[PDB]
């Protein structure tokens, strides 16, 4: 009769909460998305022997589209757990699916755990001078998506920072690097001409959060766009002007230049 | 040799991260402050039965004043622990603690764990569309905080949901409610006459984010500001121009008015 949403975290098995990982124990049935995302530092395999049972993995269509036939009903007479990578519900499509809950009868509840949009804290940015969040798309055929390049223009005029997800082809396990992101945006500058995103403008690479060794660099976009990062997965950030405190924790902690101090504040 | 900053969660001592409980596990010593927020659901006892060792709390004073003098000392010999409510560094200044520990040759570590700022996700709101956060602060003697005002103003003018630190004074055990925010809100709006927040104005209240029974509410100023959302802690939020399922999702979910499900695009 139970339904619960479970947070894997941001990496690895062990980035789940005592309390998800307790509740996924007791469960019934388990099962798992690995579609809006993926966790990097481990393998289903890992997650299975570390919550001791067997985790069906669902795609996309599974969930989308048969979520009710797939996982409500047999929530119905058994505590059925669905994991998803980071904090549930942060995915936009996530919430509804509680409504199919409701709608089955099925009662749902939600355990949290870490999510990029709250880990990036460790960039040094104050959490409150992150405005709109976008998502920077590869293009392909004749579809060229920029809708991301104005996220940063508005956020950046008014002072705020920009937290821009990166694409991914989870089936395929292929992650856009913040190298190719950056690459794409200075494109749809020579594009735009807006003067948003240029050789010039400081930016900010969180890869692998959760990691214990995650790499935080932060510097000009002429000197980190062919600077190797490390593993995926990758999150880029454009700050908008740095509070002094920001600017002196991107210099002591993420190797920014000490120019930054005095053309980035 | 080392310094581990923890996030304990959101509600009880069963939202620290599996990885952040096993480290904290084998740590020689175990610091931590409970200022930033409000645990809700454990107690000192619970946290520390849990890890199996003593915690050292420290207030606001020892944290900014005299931190290189009480933690980063053992942190040069012994591995040491640094335990904060939800993430360490969401909507706290202890981001520049880690500087103190470098300039101190002292090697600190990120441990996430669920933070307020990624629960909100449980609103139905997508997080994505959150612009700037702010705090309403309690007023004091003839000063009365109302920057929190034009930040509502500034994001709800770009379609953007504004998420709203409350208050918390722990050492006089005073953590404001969401109606006592609603309240303030109400006086700086006679004050700039912004229209900004109304009677009419929509709002979502999360309270004790993290609990298995979180009080989820929506509804406009007029009704819920005298509404009993139960125990703290509680965040508000004020959401800019909702998308359909985000409507839905109040309204199945949060109770709110069913007319709101009528957009106005
Ligand atoms: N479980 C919870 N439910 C509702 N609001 C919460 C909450 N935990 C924190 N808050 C809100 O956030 C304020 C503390 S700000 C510090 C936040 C913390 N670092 C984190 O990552 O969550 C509180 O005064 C309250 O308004």
């Amino acid at each position: 009769m139970v339904l619960y949403f479970i947070g894997l975290g941001l990496y690895d098995e062990r980035d789940i909460t005592v309390k998800g990982l307790e509740i996924a124990k007791k469960c019934d049935y388990v099962f798992a998305e690995f579609y809006t995302s993926l966790m990097a530092g481990t393998t289903l395999g890992r997650i299975q022997k570390l919550i001791g049972k067997k985790i069906r993995v669902l795609s996309r269509e599974d969930v989308e589209l048969n979520f009710e036939n797939i996982v409500l009903p047999l929530a119905k007479e058994n505590d059925v757990a669905f994991l998803t990578p980071g904090d549930p519900l942060v995915a936009t499509t996530h919430a509804e699916l509680r409504i199919r809950a409701k709608r089955a009868g099925v009662e749902s509840y939600v355990i949290h755990a870490p999510s990029i949009y709250s880990a990036v804290g460790i960039t040094g940015l104050h959490i409150y001078k992150f405005g709109k969040s976008a998502t920077v798309a590869y293009p392909e055929g004749n579809w060229f998506p920029t809708s991301y390049y104005d996220v940063i223009k508005e956020n950046a005029e008014r002072g705020l920072h920009t937290l821009l997800f990166l694409d991914i082809k989870a089936e395929k396990r292929m992650y856009m690097t913040a190298n190719e992101a950056m690459e794409l945006l200075l494109k749809v500058e020579d594009m735009k001409k807006g003067g948003v995103f240029t050789d010039d403008t400081l930016v900010v690479v969180l890869a692998r959060a959760g990691s214990l060794n995650p790499t935080i660099r932060a510097g000009y976009v002429k000197d980190l766009i062919r600077e190797d990062f490390g593993d995926p997965p990758h999150i880029l950030i454009v700050p908008g002007k740095l509070h002094i405190v920001e600017a002196e924790y991107l210099v002591e902690i993420a190797g920014a230049p000490r120019e930054i101090l005095r053309v980035n504040v």
